[PDB]
């Protein structure tokens, strides 16, 4: 599923993303955005051979199994491919164990290069919320 901005806003809002650990809503939308274009089936290989899956890239390293992710773990205890469905579950319920772990949004690269230090409130402009 291909959402649009103001759509997957609203999902992630009625998922308990808004203000989850201290983010605001359009954090987890302008990460969502890089991360995966809005496509909950996106897919992209890491350089160290894990893969991120779905609508915000959830990686294979520690977070989800693939099955061919050597040494890795399966910290949310789903599959990868569970991560790529039009419903958003799986992945808010995974970033919520993510963000949770100390390191808050700095685990999505692209929200710490492109959102981190940003008016990320755009995001959600124009939004029925
Ligand atoms: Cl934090
Ligand atoms: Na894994
Ligand atoms: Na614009």
């Amino acid at each position: 599923k291909v959402f649009g901005r103001c759509e997957l806003a609203a999902a992630m809002k009625r998922h308990g993303l808004d203000n989850y650990r201290g983010y605001s809503l359009g954090n987890w939308v302008c990460a969502a955005k890089f991360e995966s274009n809005f496509n909950t089936q996106a897919t992209n290989r890491n350089t160290d051979g894990s893969t991120d899956y779905g609508i915000l890239q959830i990686n294979s390293r520690w977070w989800c199994n693939d099955g061919r992710t050597p040494g890795s773990r399966n910290l949310c205890n789903i599959p990868c491919s569970a991560l790529l469905s039009s419903d958003i579950t799986a992945s808010v319920n995974c970033a919520k164990k993510i963000v949770s772990d100390g390191n808050g949004m700095n685990a999505w690269v692209a929200w710490r290069n492109r959102c981190k230090g940003t008016d990320v409130q755009a995001w959600i402009r124009g939004c029925r919320l």
